[PDB]
């Protein structure tokens, strides 16, 4: 059973969330399995940002477990900027475990490097997640984003405990029952950062989703790229913490890494800079 | 200076919001004078529901001094559902005190009567505001919506502390600053009810926004009925209750009904039903 260790007050700086199985902290980013039901192509969802907020919060890189933090952009909290007509993420985000999208290596369908982070996923269930859930969800879909130049697929997902779920099982069906759902995604991923004072994001294949299967394939080869990681031998890991406590076959596994984290010492939202509030016409 | 007195937590049925001059509790509907300043036409927008959110709330025509309070249906709150690409309301929504659609005869532009209640006025201002808050605001134009057939005008304001309030002068402003705003406005009060069972709304003029010449006469014929309706010289005043606590010259005129009003008893926010979290698409 997973649950969450949240420290410290969420928008703040300190705000940490573990994700526990059995009580017990894990790897966020190495611990869970990747696959729910394998051969029934049921993944393992780690939530990050829930539909419709704004702090950029994700399970960080280079820090022992993994917690779920809040990005940082020159010493400052992370808030991702509302672009209209969007208020914040229009899906619930996050990422499948045990992935990695290499950076090492120059993707030949994107004709670029990876993003240095597990995959990508955009769950368009109907109820509202939350940081640091786990949750299944089954593959429809997936679009090529060139974010800032680098490999970064956003896999189209839905949690299989949703009431749409036994009618959805490929890309066509998300445009059936979610009708302007992909090209606000494929406008969303494209401006967000544009009020950020960055430039315009493109898509590969001129933003097409492309199915199912073409999903899977790339999930499948980014956990590939993080079987080799986990393995130690990455031709450059860039310093990502590859402590684990679940897999006693690696070099980085430490079961003694759960009992070194804090307790919980969960607090109430801190307030949020009446700027996030702003629509942005971009 | 006004304030507000809260009753109870928000988003439960015994939630209140009551607006206060000096520290005492005034009708939110007819003690707020309707200029902020004549000459300059800037007016007190009496905010009920904040941006993208999903709570009914508004001034309570039946209740002493007119709280600002949830709807109800069928004995539970009600929410307006969200409805793609759209989370909640998509404007800081609430009214203009002294004011009254007229139930009792019919509008000439629209062809029907008024809906019984204060001039509604979306402000589209960047910051979110708060339930029961007034705000100064300048009228940039008006729709003729028609809401279940009946005559329903949108007025078009933003706050005058607004970063962009000196470039917004006139209709074509919001157009100008907030593309897309307008279009999304109109589409907004045309689909919001459909997941409730209820007929899509009509606009007159084609949807189109009129100006702020064609507003300001608007707002004040509709001043010039709660006049008439303050005065107990309307033929039927729908049980409104008009007791005020600034009018000395009404036939309700009654200060004492601000001493009445008990304490504030602020709570924390009461969570919302999960279902509220859903996107429809219609
Ligand atoms: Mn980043
Ligand atoms: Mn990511
Ligand atoms: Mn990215
Ligand atoms: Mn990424
Ligand atoms: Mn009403
Ligand atoms: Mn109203
Ligand atoms: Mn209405
Ligand atoms: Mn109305």
């Amino acid at each position: 059973t997973y649950t969450t260790r949240q420290i410290g007050a969420k928008n703040t700086l300190e705000y940490k969330v573990y994700i526990e199985k059995d009580g017990k902290p894990v790897s966020a980013f190495h611990d869970i399995p990747l696959y729910a039901d394998k051969e029934n192509n049921i993944f393992n969802m780690v939530v990050e940002i829930p539909r419709w907020t704004n702090a950029k919060l994700e399970i960080t890189k280079e820090e022992t477990l993994n917690p779920i933090i809040q990005d940082t952009k020159k010493g400052k909290l992370r808030f991702v900027r509302n672009c209209f007509p969007h208020h914040g993420y229009i899906h619930n985000y996050g990422a499948f475990p045990q992935t990695w999208e290499d950076p090492n290596v120059s993707h030949p369908e994107t004709k670029a490097v990876g993003d240095n982070e597990p995959i990508d996923v955009l769950e368009i269930g109907e109820t509202i997640a939350y940081t640091g859930q786990v949750k299944q969800v089954k593959a429809l879909g997936i679009m090529a984003l060139l974010d800032e130049g680098e490999t970064d697929w956003k896999v189209i997902a839905i949690d299989i405990n949703d009431p749409l779920a036994p009618k959805l099982n490929d890309i066509e069906d998300v445009e059936k029952y979610f009708p302007g759902l992909l090209r606000a995604t494929n406008e969303w991923f494209r401006i967000y950062k544009i009020p950020d004072g960055k430039p315009e994001n493109q898509f590969a294949f001129s933003g097409e989703a492309k199915n199912k299967k073409y999903a899977l394939d790339i999930i499948k080869e980014t956990h590939d790229s993080w079987k080799q990681l986990i393995a130690g031998k990455s031709s450059d890991s860039k310093g990502i913490d590859l402590t684990n406590v679940t897999l006693p076959d690696t070099p980085t596994y430490s079961k003694a890494a759960s009992d070194a984290i804090p307790p919980a010492s969960l607090k109430a939202d801190a307030p949020i800079d009446k700027s996030i509030d702003k629509w942005f016409f971009i």
